[PDB]
RNA sequence: GAAACUUAAAACCGUGUUGCACUGCAACCCGGAAUUCUUGCACGUCG
């Protein structure tokens, strides 16, 4: 409600343009059999990271899972 | 003139729906704004 007139006039805010005029959209993942049509097998890889110490280096270990990087996703919006 | 009840007996009673027809109805978005984000070397030590 403080930003621009024009970022406020297609997205929404509360003051004086009620409503967006864009409508975004939730969107799935479409490229599944593209996928295991080539060799991956789980379509969320596990990474494994690690912070290391400046002095007398010693690391603790954290586990992070990320979508693999050939996905492909519908985007689509609408404008009125 | 003094002396002998226009008295006795007799329900203002019997029968009869405050009843018949009638929508608490028509019109109205629990709607508008908001990133599950910020920092982090799978690494160190070798008779």
């Amino acid at each position: 409600n403080e930003d621009h007139a024009h970022i406020r006039r297609l997205f929404g805010d509360t003051e004086e343009y009620m409503t967006g005029r864009l409508v975004f959209r939730d969107t799935k993942l479409t490229n599944k059999d593209d996928l295991e049509a080539r060799g991956a097998k789980t379509l969320t890889e596990v990474k494994f990271e690690n912070a290391i110490n400046r002095v007398t280096a010693k690391a603790n270990l954290r586990q992070m899972e990320r979508v693999i990087p050939g996905s492909e996703f519908a985007f689509s919006l609408v404008y009125e």
